[PDB]
């Protein structure tokens, strides 16, 4: 379970920014005062798995041992037209050619 | 019924966040005085049900006896491209697929 | 007529939530000076007809006699993704076998 | 002309609903200097040809002569994703059969 | 070049309104100290080249020469859903047919 | 790597315009202190790859060593619809033709 203030409730906003969201889970994790380590692989797995499912699986799109800057590069192209471009184009296609689903 | 400032009251947005909701539900619950038997029943009945058919229909979708948890990560997820974009992949064959409903 | 300040002049934006909209169209319909009898179906005429054309459109799917309850939730799939994405569902798949219309 | 300020230069935001327009269209009539008689040949022409060229030729789409109330009905479902849906609708499906526009 | 508050560094945002965008390049160009005939011809040349290539190319659309009322009034349609929509008919048939572009 | 306030960290928000981005870069950029040649070429190098996969990945599209100018306009126009939509019209037309990619 994750209660408020604490890092394990921290969780992307779907419009907010990976750039952002990823800034949001530091320093709301500088509000909990959890071992440095405790803090980190938090900041591994609390940060990609709350991170919006979109930015989320983008890091897993990205391929794990991943760098925080790349996921920050893929997950920062949500927000704008480019998501709603890019995302726009690969679901309008997602579909197209992968409709059978199974 | 549900009268205003009763968590029967207390509904997800139609954006709103899975995330968000459950903190004004909760909250609200908090602002009713219903017993824990009634009141954590109630973040399990009405939870659900008032958190917006998006959260609300993957809710029942997860599989009954989701963790609140379950829930919290898929529920939360919709907002901007977390329901623009994921959707995006299921609406498009909901219609190429699925145009024929009965 | 129908003046503003009056049940005459309150309507769901577009975006609205019905939820929402319906809050004012109660609020105002208090400050409109009508008896409960020229008040309460207001609610009924009034809320339907001036609520958001995807809500009026909602309400009629919901088959009248149904509880606000259920137009309330339907209506509250409005604004959010869920408007786009239920309707995204139907009209696309309306242009594309129903394209022809007459 | 027109001047800001003046129900002249009184106009719909592109999104400014029609609710939002026809309201601050008649925040800035009210505000506006035109005779009592004036101010009701502007509400009329004014109101019609710069509310939003979507609110606007909406209420050109009612067919001249349209009860305010008509233009309320369709230009008030304008600015939400119901208009970027029923607008979708037709121009969805005015370009499948009507693409060729000569 | 166009330096920062001057008018040369005034241009719509991809998404302000022209209504907006005309709004503070005459703002700021008052705050530029142009000689009036200096400010007069960036009114016009800087006005049409530096407001979002929507309305900017609109505004060439509208015709040179076009009044500053016709730009605001073509240009006035971008930003909302006014444009997506008007915009994407054109480019979605644009695609249809036109897609071949050489 | 680039840390917090620097250049280095300062990109192009999705939302934020290049007009805006570029001009809390170069506030961003006098905060780090840095010599001449290094705030030379960091706006230059910073401001291309930190700028917003569009408006970078545009730099690029438009050739890199772009002048202010053609990156300004190509960016100053990602934003709103002008791009939601001219992009919408072209990625839907990568998807149409081009969605099979290797
Ligand atoms: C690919 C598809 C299967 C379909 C096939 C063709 C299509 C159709 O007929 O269905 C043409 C219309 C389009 C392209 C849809 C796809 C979806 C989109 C969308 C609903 C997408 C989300 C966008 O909003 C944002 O990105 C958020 C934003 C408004 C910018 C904010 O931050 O506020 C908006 C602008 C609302 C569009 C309007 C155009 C349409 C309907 C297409
Ligand atoms: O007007 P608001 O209630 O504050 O809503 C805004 C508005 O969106 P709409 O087009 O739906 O009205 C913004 O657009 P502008 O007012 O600047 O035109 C938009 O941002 P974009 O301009 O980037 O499209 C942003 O949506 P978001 O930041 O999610 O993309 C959204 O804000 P909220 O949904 O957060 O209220």
């Amino acid at each position: 379970g994750g209660s408020p203030t604490s890092i394990l409730d921290i969780r992307q906003g779907p419009k907010e920014p990976f750039r952002d969201y990823v800034d949001r889970f530091y320093k709301t994790l500088r509000a909990e005062q959890a071992s440095q380590e405790v803090k980190n692989w938090m900041t591994e797995t609390l940060l990609v798995q709350n991170a919006n499912p979109d930015c989320k699986t983008i890091l897993k799109a990205l391929g794990p041992g991943a760098t925080l800057e790349e996921m920050m590069t893929a997950c920062q192209g949500v927000g704008g037209p480019g998501h709603k471009a890019r995302v726009l184009a690969e679901a309008m296609s997602q579909v197209t050619n992968t409709a059978t689903i199974m």
